[PDB]
């Protein structure tokens, strides 16, 4: 149907349509005639993982001939969402796969929405690896995602009484066509255990051993015929474990639970054991196999030039500790060699300054779980704090502060500080975020060894977040200035060249219309509820956090549901508000917020009065491929983070492709798009990071606000009365108490620049072509915000390896 | 190479080098570079699969067009062993796929070595379920396997130091290729609440749900293009269940344990509630299933018409109250239709008579677990019991022995009762044991209701155990008698016109020889075993019990050892003595008999003075693929079991057709092997039923027989002192303590019978000739003992349906 979908030929038509025949019959063992929608989605996505094979089995030969150096991306999280569609534009089969199945009677759309999401992540940090791995596929980089297959991903939302409420995601209940089990590699993980000197140095005797299975899921480049692989463990246990019988037998689970589920509390840093065992589990068995892979090339002075470990975030900050153990224990190298290649071998990459989210574990649970990485840590601090000693001779604070290992009730050891001191590089994730770190959480650090700071301002795979979830948009994109741009997205700045055109002004307002049309549909379908499309679809989705201040938002709504209630006969600009996302389930405040966003609904979209005007909207169960569906549709894009905590962002950057204005604070990579769009074209309103350090010293006195803003006090009146809680009218106390009394955030400091922003924005709205000319010039400007950007400045600046957008033999 | 082993044709030995390198490409992503033993396997494994797919969708398709009556073997066991071979003889595919391995570079014996074992059983009721099935496809009936799923199948046997030790008997490990999962007819089952009586009946609320998902394994004909089905169930935890969040995750497990492991306790009924759990389970999900495909062909007056239930020993007895559970309280039948209904749909097939054995279930239990169910089984107890009152009038103690219900300390459930009551047919497994049932065990309800019990002599698939374990056999015989044989075993009668046939004895022998060859050289590649194949291969095969007597082996094999080193320079025949099988984990004197084995074994197998006259070996995780290895090198086949304890024996049946000459007690089959053969070539020892019947009217004395046989006296006297083990001396006086005081299987009273026996064995295999020709009277009459035959009187006799032997289209 569209050009940048791929070609349709004769041949692979034909082609497709009898190997997908040959998989309903051999593969899912099924007739045309008790065949249901879900085994044509499987007899599909077989006869496109067909066309992976060749190219993967390639791509891994390749490697070992020309032995490139080969970067390993370790990471607790990755957030994949649906595979099909994804292999289908990598491999330009779509419109060739849309062409088979139409004429096998059948509707693609329809059977890529049966795929279960890989949600093998909580938000932006296991996002971000899933379009790394995109991104380092496509320049050609030799490599390797490892991570944790849990049986269990983020947990599907349920929304019941207004109120969230979990329920277990069983991804691979259907089965996973996608992942091949590769049990001949599988590699022993120890635990506990104690700490024996012999006359040739420590042994590590008496542990428990725990399997690690790896289970492999290709990766592939757009278009360039390269398939790497994302390795992901899975625990098993022994066949002599605990080995009355039948309770042995029973007992397996405790060691298998190790890769059961992903903990989806990404709030606060829970110091829970089994999460370490699941930290060390990755790690342990990730460090074998790149060893392994070393010496199938005895000297490790080498090993830095062909193996990088990009540690994502301190998860797996072990891997420093693990690969001195190897080195020094089992290889037999001195102190200092084992040191030197470690360095140079890690680097580090941080996702927030926020202290309740860093992992600092108890002594007494790596003493008894690791007892030699605990006694590593201490000589690895001992000769760190020698050399900050004798760089800052007599500075004793200084010496605690740079400590690994923290003094006080419980003595914990810090992992970012054990991350700084074990990598050549540490990075922060945007601009004013690289700079926040080495002005106050990281400044000692950044004294002692100013080299080692970089930044590497993040990004998003134009594939997955243009082209898979947005074609329309693509196509008219496409149309102007060709197609170079998907793999250069750079390219994109030719477009304002086109701002005056009025053909493609239509153009781009039309794709947009499209969009909320479906979406609009999607809703009606899938959850019954109506929505005016004519209106401004007003979206927030992200992770429910204080931080993110979604209360902000719903202060906003209540004020234009009041000004309404006060002057009903008056002309405003309608609008769809839309919240959605998942609170992390021991988040009370979380909880509550997402409570409070129903009862302003159920408040609001039931007055008469109202009408169609405004509409409040809670998107139930905001996950990967529920953003590919609302992003493409949105008008206006909500960043508006309390400055100084938003790290990056990257969902800001998933709405600034796909044609919606941004509303936000000069927070995270929103400053760095207001850079490249001009200030003059985005939404920008609030206190700067400077205001909110001024605010901190003087003392943030809400009550003030409350006092001095008479439409502030009215809604603080409405939530404590119980307007939006007629049965239950102390419901909202614990929000209104926070707000007014322990409100770290701020929200009621940026109130009024909010809502003056936000009638900025209608205003816009009432003229369609400048609303479209302002959408053109973020369109056109998005460019820096490809993760092909980013991920060649991690290859130059810390991996030490050139890209390569030259294509394998087909 | 043989021509029983099919056709090698051109055409289809392309197709499947072909087909192989398109699975070890696609389906296992390997190239011949990487690839292992195991990775072919897989590819060969595959390729035999495809073969039939396209039988098995055209037989359940051809089933619902004819809609005959369905028959559904419900067992909690199925040993089915290893399935790649098996495959390959029924569809003729073994010389094609040999030459077409051959051509590739590959040894196909070697791969089909590294399939596991499916050991879904115990022993001789897994075994005898997994040979109905096979014929059940070959004899063209419309036939379902039902059963449970288990992770872990029977545990792999290890001996260390003389012991059993038990590991985890992982077979899903590196993948099953025959199953396909059927998450699409997952169904609930439902486990505790509580029993509430409303005005239109009782109901069954507040229930616990497991779901319970099935995986479908194949079951060919015997070249007949049928292909049947076994339904597996595996338990799954609701999404919803327990839905802190972590644990709730986490504890999934419990409902998920309900298919991890089969119960390896086959010698005493161990009354746990985990078991309890699985005999409902695989009872609830099938019924629903079997009504399901009823409701598919209102009306329950033609479901016995349509549906057959096959109850394999009382495992799967709830079948009887949860089909009257439905019908009442589902369906709202009126009681005694539903009962005609229950009647006559079931059937009930029992085992054993060793009380120990049979299921009597607290009704505290049931209580908690199954409310409903036992208020059904109250009910049925009732009204049973007032039909045996109206038949025998004030015989008081009749019903008290009758009922269903049994006193005591505590309250127990006898299920065999509840068996008998509720289905049309009641049968023992070979003719001594059903005669044993109707006389002792069963006589009231045989007074009651004479009709209802029936013999079905057990039998064995001689596709297995003879086409697959021994094709050297199978080629002599079909060069006289052509191959029809192989499906209607009868035919063998034919070689008795051969006895006397010079060229016939020498090929038997033969075969014979070389089976004996290749075992001693697998006993020396995989255990570093050395013995003579010359010696006469004496064998007991089967799990370790006091009532199997591998104790009176034991004591003859010391009398043989005690005679050589009274008389070293007098010649004997040279014996290699073979015993093997597992014992149950909790079973201490089957422990014990294991390290007798081994312990002597240490003192005979290293005295210079026996040199290789006398070799003992304990035969190593005795299993179905171990079975087909060690029977076809048999020459004695040793089936000792007190008279009237072993039912029928299965392993007997085996023995007769590989060639092998049996010593035995007049006990379950032997009797009827006996009979066919003629008693002059058989060698028949030992008290018969009666015999054993008279001395305990009169009491057991051991110490009689110790006082009179001096042989027996000097075992007895050896054992204790420590002979058999030096650095522990008192290490068998369990062993001693029971033979001499509580010996219920009265090994002593055999032993001199047993040794004169023993010594007719040995003048006979002195005469090779006359070994032979008696060896080839035994084969010519094993006809009766193929499963053919037993499920052709199952079905004609029990089920109302006629076997088929008519191919269908290919
Ligand atoms: O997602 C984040 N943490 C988590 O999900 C949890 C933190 C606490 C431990 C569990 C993960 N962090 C996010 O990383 C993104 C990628 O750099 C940034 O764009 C966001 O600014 C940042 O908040
Ligand atoms: O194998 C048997 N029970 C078991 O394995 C256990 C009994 C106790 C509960 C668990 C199974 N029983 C066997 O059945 C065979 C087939 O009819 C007969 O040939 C044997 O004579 C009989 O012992
Ligand atoms: C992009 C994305 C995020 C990250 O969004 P932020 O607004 O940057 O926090 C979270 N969840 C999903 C499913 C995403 O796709
Ligand atoms: C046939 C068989 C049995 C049954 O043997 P009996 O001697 O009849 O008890 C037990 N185990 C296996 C593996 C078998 O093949």
């Amino acid at each position: 149907q569209i050009s940048v979908r791929g070609l349709a030929g004769v041949e692979n038509v034909t082609e497709l349509k009898k190997n997908f025949n040959r998989h309903l019959h051999f593969t899912l063992v099924k007739d045309r005639n008790v065949a249901t929608p879900r085994d044509y989605y499987f007899a599909l996505a077989h006869t496109v993982r067909d066309h992976l094979v060749g190219r993967w089995i390639r791509t891994q030969q390749h490697y070992y001939e020309k032995d490139p150096k080969r970067i390993y991306y370790l990471s607790l999280e990755f957030y994949m969402g649906r595979t099909l569609q994804n292999t289908m534009v990598n491999l330009a089969l779509e419109n060739a796969c849309d062409e088979a199945t139409y004429q096998l009677g059948l509707d693609m759309e329809e059977l890529e929405e049966i795929e279960e999401d890989a949600g093998l992540g909580n938000g932006g940090l296991g996002r971000l690896a899933a379009c790394f791995l995109d991104s380092m596929a496509t320049l050609g980089l030799a490599a390797y995602g490892y991570g944790i297959r849990y049986e269990f991903g983020i947990f599907n939302q349920k929304i019941c009484g207004g109120w969230q409420m979990e329920e277990a995601d069983d991804w691979l209940r259907y089965g996973n066509p996608w992942e091949k089990a590769r049990p001949e590699f599988t590699l022993p993980v120890h635990f506990y255990g104690r700490v024996e000197h012999t006359s040739q140095g420590a042994k590590w005797v008496d542990t428990q051993v725990v399997l690690a299975m790896p289970y492999d899921t290709p990766v592939p480049g757009y278009r360039n015929n390269v398939v790497n692989t994302m390795r992901l463990w899975s625990a098993k246990a022994p066949n002599d474990f605990n080995l009355g019988y039948i309770q042995a037998v029973l007992d397996r689970n405790l060691a298998e639970n190790i890769s059961r589920v992903l903990y989806p509390n990404d709030n606060f840093f829970e110091g829970k054991e089994l999460r370490l065992k699941q930290e060390y589990f990755v790690v342990a068995a990730t460090l074998q196999d790149i060893i392994r892979r070393f010496k199938s090339s005895t000297n490790f002075d080498a090993f830095p030039d062909k193996v990088a470990i990009q540690l994502n975030d301190t998860h797996p900050s072990l891997a420093i500790p693990e690969l001195m153990r190897v080195l020094v224990d089992l290889e037999r190298l001195d102190w200092d060699k084992a040191w030197e290649v470690t360095v140079k071998t890690c680097a580090y990459t941080n996702h927030t300054v926020l202290p309740e989210a860093l992992e600092r574990w108890p002594v007494h649970l790596l003493e008894t779980l690791l007892p030699r990485h605990l006694q590593i840590i201490y000589e690895i601090n001992q000769r760190f704090l020698n050399r900050v000693a004798a760089a800052f001779p007599g500075d004793v604070d200084r010496l605690r502060r740079m400590s690994l290992v923290e003094e006080g009730a419980v003595k914990r050891i810090n992992m970012a500080h054990l991350c700084i001191a074990g990598s050549h590089a540490v990075n922060g994730v945007a601009r004013i975020h690289s700079e926040i770190l080495k002005k106050t959480l990281f400044k000692d650090f950044y004294e002692l060894e100013p080299h080692k700071f970089q930044n590497k301002t993040n990004g998003i795979t134009p594939r997955r977040w243009l082209v898979l979830c947005n074609p329309g948009l693509a196509e008219i994109i496409a149309e102007r200035i060709g197609e170079e741009y998907i793999s250069d997205l750079d390219q994109l700045r030719k477009l304002l060249s086109y701002v005056d055109d009025e053909a493609f002004i239509r153009d781009v307002a039309k794709v947009k219309q499209e969009n909320k049309l479906k979406f609009a549909a999607y809703l009606e379908r899938e959850y019954k509820v109506h929505i005016n499309p004519n209106s401004l679809f007003d979206v927030q989705v992200k992770r429910i956090h204080e931080y993110k201040r979604q209360l902000l938002n719903c202060l906003h709504v209540i004020t234009l549901y009041n000004r309404i209630k006060k002057e009903p006969n008056k002309f405003v600009v309608p609008r769809t508000v839309m919240i959605g996302g998942k609170a992390a389930p021991g988040y009370h405040m979380a909880k509550m917020i997402i409570k409070l966003i129903t009862a302003i609904g159920d408040v609001v979209n039931h007055d008469p009065v109202v009408g169609d005007r405004l509409r409040v909207i809670f998107l139930e169960n905001y996950r990967v491929s529920l953003a590919e569906k609302v992003i493409p549709a949105a008008d206006l894009s909500e960043q508006i983070s309390t400055a100084g905590t938003e790290a990056s962002g990257t969902g800001n950057m998933k709405f600034m492709l796909n044609g919606a204005l941004t509303i936000g604070t000069m927070d995270g990579a929103n400053v760095e798009m207001a850079e490249e769009a001009g200030e003059e074209n985005f939404f920008i309103f609030g206190m700067r990071v400077e205001d909110v350090d001024r605010l901190d010293q003087r003392g943030y006195n809400a009550q003030e606000y409350y006092d001095r803003i008479p439409e502030l006090r009215q809604i603080i009146e409405q939530l404590s009365s119980g307007f939006f809680s007629p049965k239950q009218p102390d419901l909202f106390k614990d929000i209104v108490n926070m707000l007014m009394h322990h409100d770290r955030f701020k929200v009621f400091a940026d109130y009024e620049e909010y809502v003056k922003c936000q009638e900025r924005v209608s205003a816009l709205y009432k003229n369609p072509r400048e609303w479209t000319r302002m959408v053109i010039r973020n369109i056109a400007t998005s460019g820096k915000f490809s993760s092909d950007r980013t991920i060649a400045q991690y290859a130059r600046e810390i991996w030490g390896v050139e890209p390569s957008r030259q294509r394998l033999p087909a």
